């Protein structure tokens, strides 16, 4: 087996060879077993929205040409996509909702493991929302912020504040004019499910305008999730750590935190440190907590917990034979982990009521009991460590250095060292003079269809050479960090001369004796919202709307419904947005034309669907340069 | 073409022959063009929940055996079903939400076309909810009831009151114990979408318990919708009208009201009466408003508007060439109507923002402007009538007499004529003595897979002969009414001797000089909730829970996601529930076993999946008789 065709990560390749020796089936094996995949589903031309179905439409040829109810290709494709957006919105905003409840519990005195850690963030959010702070206790301001967050999930006398208060007013006005401002987060999710059900909305434009609106409900959930997590757990600032499977340690209790919401795993980090002497008792050096996927990102950003792996290669951490526990919340967890555990010895633990996996051990996490849960979980891990006394392990000796923690506040602080009272100005100055060509946000998943990380690294390398300021989140940040893009030692090799000068100037002003890393890690997938905050602050400072800025986004290897939602609100807020896998839209040319062209006329943004990464990088550069030309700037 | 293989309705058959002459494609033609349908989708063994897909699992044989992420057949089947329930819940509860807003507008003075028509219903709902009425104005009690309705869509300090206040406390306690009581209607819809998204819930039992909970959010939306529609438009009482295509009149302006929410179509009924002289001016006799689907049911129940047709045969009304307008809200409208209109001359009009159809004319209905909208719409219809001056039409001369309007209040009133102060007792007495064997609720759609009405009539005929009290809603009521089951003249032919004696005793006590009809029409699909109210009142009166009563349900020809949701809450509240088409569950034996067997242990109810209607009738009789035996009654 040529393992480079599966993953470009060498640690992953090493574990693919071990899995193949050992007979352990992987995601890649399960993909091969699926080929050829259904061409109706690939093109979007399948509907199962009622029990007359399943319906399909031939992309070309003869009948069937139309759904049994009369639904055209246009309708079928748009309804499918809409439901994917709604599903993504449900995940991000479910995460946010859970943190809103957690904050309320904290400040009501019902969960003393949680607290207001970032009081400055709390007060700033309150002021953005219009919540009064003067003469109020912190707990009462917090209570009010949690109330406001929960209120945005339903209809009320205002629209969703975690949209209307986070974008420029001019953007809010353009979106309002088209009826795109969500009325309530769960309200919009529900309306999508209604309108896409049989015999309801059957006009592609109408359907896709609803999808745009629902993508803003997803944005709101993202931003809410970042705001509340920062209050509770601290706003990230720059941190130095490591990534890839080599961060596992044979002589330690290796515990992965995996999923998205870090509400327990932020506690598992703090508790694990207390339980060092109990680990040594069991003959370990200590507990080694490592991250997978976005819960990993969260604790990497705030605590510098090393990232073990991401997305499509998550099973490989188990294949080492050194992963004593994998502690799961929700989202992006291949349920194969529960069966692979039988072979590898790993204790897989679920913790959220609505996210269980057959064959995994469940712990009923509650905030009020967060410490005692953590200790129970870590004591299963220590027991699992002891069970592999005298078992050889194969941990690839492969890791990278990672500098991360670039929240928007952190980036503004860093810039402030160059201009204390106008911190955005040094960035704008260098956009204007061409040292920075523009900004690209890498976001989203890996996808088994694409050799792991190949699109992120191929595109990022072309953009960096062309002096684009590259920011990343989620498993796009994961890809980039595991390939060295977060190590400032690689700035000379990766970055154009203009970008290098800027990264160096900022880093030297921040006392580093060198540069910021090539790529700025802005956090988890909800922390795509931090990129919004940065770009909206730029917009405000420039007195223009986001669809005039030289800012693009790339979901270069997208997988999840969440990633579809994020791509869609990136287009809705005015960004040219690349997707590097085919969404199920090609079976309708009119819907494709809306999403890739005529939506420009509505929001200013638009999808760029391009599976060849070299070609995608050129198209993203063209988009950036078109924005530069619109502002009258050289390019 | 043998048209009896498509529909058992002779009017439909006549219009199928006309469509075939004229070259007009129908739903049946589009079905034939779809065959053979995809066997993955038929069995549920297809997933498109991420961009790694589409995934499928062979029902039998060799690979693929598992989804690319590891998702088993069990998981894939349960997630698909869950999303169908959520979609149904979104439709019913979207309808309810819209009526909650309408009521608020009414009583705030913002829409003087709407008002509190049923003050007794208002006050009773307020008292059920715990809303105080003593010394309060009607408008303020209404405002409070609308507030409460909207509050049930989100989390709060109570659970969904339109569940917990409408079921027996013992049923609420059984459901609470299993964690099945919804926390908020849109909250549950969103949580379903989250938990079924990639990498989240992956345990069939956990997934299906969430589905049960979400089906109760659907119940809540149903019940809310019936409550609010009764306040605004009046609670139904017995009414005499007609059904089938013969209710169209060549010399009149024929206007169909079609969809579900009647918020404008209740106004179109009242306004149409005012516009008689304007119709005569255009050379019509007057405006003839007729119903299709559940908006038709709503205005049949309250106003005795004749029902033209239902569900799968809706296009046939157009094929007559006499349907001048079809006025659409949302749900269950084959979008083919917009194209068939080009051929037939019919003006198809949409009226709801989130439900448009390419090629239809849109009118932006607003409550504040309800009368002026109605007149605009009716004036398009009159213009269309004039355009078919001297055009032969083919209206099959085929209609039935329909007695309907059996709300729960109406049924209780009717019974009260036999026992004024214990109105349920005469019904219970006749269950106990075997005159009434049990109760069956027919519900749900027609489905092109099943020759139209064949399952409803075949099953109903066997049950009626066995003295079952048969109640119906939606297009199950439609089926039954078009085949004569709502004409009391057919009681001798259709009903067993015990049922006939009861229907006759009630009818004679109500001054009729004969019987109630064979089948009691309890209204639209949301008015399945009325059957819940009746069965819960019986439960309360008997001091037992619903899963001990001899009450079953049959969705004999189900189609819509809404129908899946209704079937699922019928099982959740404790009913043996027949479905006469295959839901996409057969690809997982463990999920099938849960839904058809082990769910009994949780809720007392269970699905009966049976495509042969004779066999289904025997299984439904067996279920009824098993309940009789449990109560110690002969059978
Ligand atoms: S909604 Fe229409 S296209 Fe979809 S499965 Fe049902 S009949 Fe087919
Ligand atoms: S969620 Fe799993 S089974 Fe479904 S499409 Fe994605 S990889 Fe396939
Ligand atoms: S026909 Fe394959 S995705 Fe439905
Ligand atoms: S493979 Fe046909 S429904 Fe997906
Ligand atoms: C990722 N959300
Ligand atoms: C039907 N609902
Ligand atoms: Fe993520
Ligand atoms: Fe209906």
């Amino acid at each position: 087996a040529r393992q480079n065709l599966k993953s470009t990560d060498r640690a992953v390749q090493q574990m693919l060879d071990k899995a193949k020796r050992e007979g352990i089936q992987t995601v890649w094996d399960r993909y091969e077993a699926m080929k050829p995949q259904c061409g109706f589903g690939e093109t979007g031309l399948c509907c199962r929205h009622c029990l007359q179905g399943p319906c399909r439409i031939n992309p070309f040829g003869d009948e069937p040409k139309v759904g049994i109810c009369g639904a055209t290709a246009e309708v079928i494709v748009a309804r499918g996509l809409d439901r994917s957006i709604a599903a993504g919105a449900a995940g991000h905003s479910g995460h946010a909702k859970h943190l809103a409840h957690t904050l309320k519990k904290a400040v009501q005195g019902k969960a003393a493991s949680y607290m207001i850690k970032d009081r400055t963030k709390l007060h700033s959010i309150a002021k953005r929302l219009g919540i009064p702070t003067e003469g109020q206790k912190d707990e009462d301001i917090a209570l009010e912020v949690a109330k406001a967050a929960l209120a945005d999930f339903h209809e009320k006398d205002t629209p969703v504040l975690w949209v209307t208060t986070v974008l420029p007013p001019s953007r809010v006005k353009v979106l309002s004019a088209h009826g795109l401002i969500p009325a309530g987060i769960d309200h919009e999710i529900a309306e999508i499910m209604h309108r896409t059900s049989m015999g309801c909305d059957a006009d592609a434009q109408n359907l896709l305008l609803g999808g745009l609106r629902c993508s803003l409900a997803d944005l709101a959930g993202c931003y809410m999730g970042t705001d509340l997590a920062d209050i509770l757990f601290g706003t990230p600032a720059p941190v130095v750590t490591e990534s890839n499977l080599g961060v596992l340690k044979a002589d330690a209790v290796n515990v992965a935190v995996h999923g998205h919401n870090p509400v327990l795993s932020d506690i598992i980090v703090s508790v694990s440190k207390e339980m060092e002497n109990e680990a040594r008792a069991a003959g370990a050096t200590g507990i080694n907590v490592v991250g997978i996927c976005c819960t990993g990102n969260e604790v990497l950003m705030r605590h510098g917990i090393p990232a073990c792996t991401h997305s499509v290669s998550q099973e490989m951490a188990m294949i080492t034979g050194a992963l004593d526990a994998m502690i799961l919340d929700y989202q992006c967890i291949q349920p194969s982990v529960a069966t692979i555990a039988e072979c590898t010895g790993t204790t897989v633990i679920t913790t959220m009521e609505m996210s269980k996996i057959t064959g995994a051990t469940h712990v009923n996490f509650a905030e009020e009991a967060a410490v005692e849960n953590a200790k129970q979980i870590l004591r299963l891990a220590i027991d699992t460590f002891k069970r592999r006394k005298g078992k050889p392990v194969e941990i690839p000796n492969i890791k990278t250095k990672v500098v991360a923690g670039f929240s928007t506040e952190a980036i503004i602080n860093a810039l402030s060292k160059l201009n204390a009272n106008d911190p955005l100005k040094p960035l704008i100055d260098n956009v204007v003079n061409g040292n920075i060509r523009g900004v690209c946000l890498f976001a989203g998943c890996n996808n088994v269809k694409v050799p792991q990380d190949q699109n992120f690294t191929t595109i990022a390398r072309k953009l960096l050479k062309q002096n684009v300021l590259v920011v990343a989140t989620g498993c796009g940040a994961g890809a980039l960090m595991r390939h060295g893009f977060m190590d400032p030692a690689n700035v000379d090799e990766l970055c154009g001369d203009g970008l290098k000068a800027v990264l160096t100037a900022i880093g030297e002003a921040n006392g580093l004796g060198g540069p910021l890393p090539p790529v700025l890690h802005m956090g988890s997938c909800v922390d795509n919202s931090r990129a919004v905050a940065l770009v909206a602050a730029l917009a405000n400072r420039l007195g223009v709307d986001l669809d005039r800025l030289p800012v693009v986004a790339s979901a270069a290897e997208a997988m999840h419904e969440k990633a579809v939602a994020i791509g869609t609100w990136a287009v809705t807020i005015g960004l040219p947005t690349h997707i590097g896998v085919l969404p199920p839209i090609t079976g309708s040319l009119p819907v494709t034309q809306i999403l890739t062209s005529s939506v420009k006329d509505i929001t200013g943004g638009y999808f760029i669907v391009e599976l060849d990464p070299e070609t995608a990088a050129d198209k993203l550069l063209a988009a950036i340069n078109e924005r530069r030309a619109g502002l009258g700037l050289p390019w």
